[PDB]
């Protein structure tokens, strides 16, 4: 059945709750972003109002064929009324089109649902600064102190420098980048930019990127693989067998692959700095795992929560085991005692 952490009390609303059939008492279904664990259940047959960002509404219409009459896109940073309740959508610093949602309940309670987010000090200057938030529905993906990772900018600098050096040493090297969802487009776009190439990809992935309102996108991507030396492939194909096979398909245009797998966290983060990352190599194929995250590190999460000072936290991730739930609740209490709220 629908879990309680997907329901907004005092409303008829749910968040990211499309796989439970008709939810009893739901008058509006919000969708924070276009990732499959969150949209699971949507299709052209859905006939309830869906509230979301413009970009998420482009993907629902073009990729899932949801009918336009049921898609309700809202502008960001703007007070809107939905079924009698004031809401605001805020940028979540996740994937394109991903939002956080502020609900202003009729009784005076204010609720923030973060969806999936990567906390940032810039958020401390949005419309969140303007009033008190009583309850927080929190993306707790990496809520444990082992989870450190570098800034997105440091990771992009590493990838650009690595790729430019490799292709300048060997003009016959191909760069490949893995993907299985929207997000992390900076990785492949930044590498293609330094090399003076467009990114080549399948028709399906091109269609998906053309929904994202990214500026000057017609200048950066293409479905012509032959004209491109940065190729995107399914994350599943980023392994030695998959890559050897791809290289056969390029007809002797290239004699080396340098590939990137933008993972979330990996336990090489506990020891190894970004400056010291090395690839896995077989023959003329090298694979780099780079820690490009679109979720909060532990310290990032902790700073946001100690700034916001919520009265109650409701985790939305890692809620399935008692040991995870108990560990998270111990951290929330530490943060509250350290900061004095
Ligand atoms: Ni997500």
């Amino acid at each position: 059945t629908c879990p309680f952490y997907k329901k907004i009390p005092g409303t008829g609303f749910t968040v990211d709750a499309f796989q439970y059939g008709v939810v009893e008492g739901c008058t509006a279904y919000f969708l924070t972003h276009f990732h499959s664990d969150h949209y699971a259940g949507l299709s052209k047959h859905f006939t309830f109002p869906v509230y979301c960002s413009e970009i998420t509404g482009n993907l629902l219409k073009n990729k899932l064929h949801v009918q336009e009459q049921y898609i309700h896109p809202l502008p960001l940073d703007t007070e809107c009324i939905v079924n009698g309740v004031k809401v605001v959508l805020l940028d979540a610093n996740h994937c394109p089109g991903a939002v956080m949602i502020l609900f202003y309940l009729p009784n005076g309670t204010v609720i923030l649902h973060t969806g999936d987010f990567r906390a940032d000090p810039s958020m401390e200057r949005s419309l969140l600064a303007d009033q008190k938030v009583h309850m927080l529905y929190l993306d707790t993906t990496y809520c444990s102190p082992e989870y450190t990772f570098p800034s997105q900018q440091e990771v992009i600098r590493f990838a650009i420098n690595t790729a430019f050096e490799a292709v300048t040493l060997n003009p016959h090297a191909l760069v490949v980048c893995g993907t299985y969802s929207i997000g992390k487009e900076k990785v492949f776009l930044a590498i293609a930019d330094v090399l003076g190439s467009k990114v080549g990809m399948s028709q399906e992935k091109y269609k998906t990127l053309q929904c994202l309102n990214i500026p000057e996108i017609n200048s950066l991507i293409t479905t012509d693989m032959c004209s491109s030396l940065v190729h995107l492939l399914p994350m599943m194909q980023i392994n030695f067998k998959g890559l050897q096979s791809h290289l056969k398909k390029c007809g002797g245009k290239y004699n080396q692959i340098l590939a990137f797998r933008p993972t979330g966290w990996t336990h090489s983060n506990k020891f190894t700095r970004i400056a010291d990352v090395i690839p896995q190599t077989k023959g003329n194929i090298s694979i780099y795992g780079i820690p490009y995250s679109e979720h909060s590190s532990y310290l990032e999460m902790k700073r946001f929560v100690q700034w916001l000072k919520p009265q109650k936290i409701i985790p939305t991730v890692n809620v399935g085991t008692w040991k995870s739930r108990s560990t998270m609740e111990k951290y929330f209490r530490e943060w509250k005692l350290e900061a004095g709220y």
